[PDB]
């Protein structure tokens, strides 16, 4: 199922999982909240184990952030990942509006599945890409464009996600909001 375009008119101690699409920009991600600098080299397909310090309405909390492999190879042991799970990152890419198709697809039954209750905050990422000419191009010739806010939107609706927000691990642009609302969801 591939996306067609204009169809939209004392410290907490909390567990984050992060799932969604394979090469989507789940661990640097979680490297630039983590580190505050963008892995412009290499990138290990899963963050180290980290925890995560973060004050949102004046609250002191752990987060736990567990990263998870996005492709269909790793569906088995991914599950593993899931247990005590206290808010979930799911993400698409921006620039890859079929990521964005596999949320209803594959992501959403997966961790409700395993994750059931748990709050969803839907994350666009690679914000950056979406008026990008390369992109442009490359996404045109398959008669398709960068996910537009809307669409985001919509499916975050559609899911019924605590939330939606747009980041860019590149440049930084809303990456502590994606945690912060994260951290939210999972406080209450
Ligand atoms: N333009 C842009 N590229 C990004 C951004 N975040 C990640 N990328 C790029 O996207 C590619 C994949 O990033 P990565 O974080 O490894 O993705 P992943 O979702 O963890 N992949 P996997 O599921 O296989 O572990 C890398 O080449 C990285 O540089 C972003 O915000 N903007
Ligand atoms: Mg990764």
């Amino acid at each position: 199922h591939h996306h067609s375009s204009g169809l939209v008119p004392a410290a907490i101690r909390k567990k984050l999982v992060i799932v969604g699409d394979g090469a989507c920009g789940k661990t640097c991600l979680l490297i630039v909240f983590s580190k505050d600098q963008f892995p412009e080299v290499y990138v290990p397909t899963v963050f180290e184990n980290y925890i995560a310090d973060i004050e949102v309405d004046g609250k002191q909390v752990e987060l736990a952030l567990w990263d998870t492999a996005g492709q269909e190879d790793y569906d088995r042991l991914r599950p593993l990942s899931y247990p005590d799970t206290d808010v979930i990152l799911m993400c698409f890419s921006i620039d890859s509006p079929d990521s964005l198709e596999n949320i209803p697809e594959k992501w959403t039954p997966e961790v409700k599945h395993f994750c059931p209750n748990v709050p969803i905050i839907l994350v666009g990422n690679k914000k950056d890409l979406r008026q990008d000419e390369h992109t442009r191009r490359e996404l045109a010739k398959m008669k398709q464009e960068p996910v537009r806010s809307e669409e985001g939107r919509d499916m975050a609706n559609r899911i019924s996600a605590f939330g939606y927000l747009e980041c860019s691990a590149k440049t930084k642009e809303g990456v502590r909001e994606v945690f912060e609302m994260a951290t939210r969801a999972g406080l209450q």
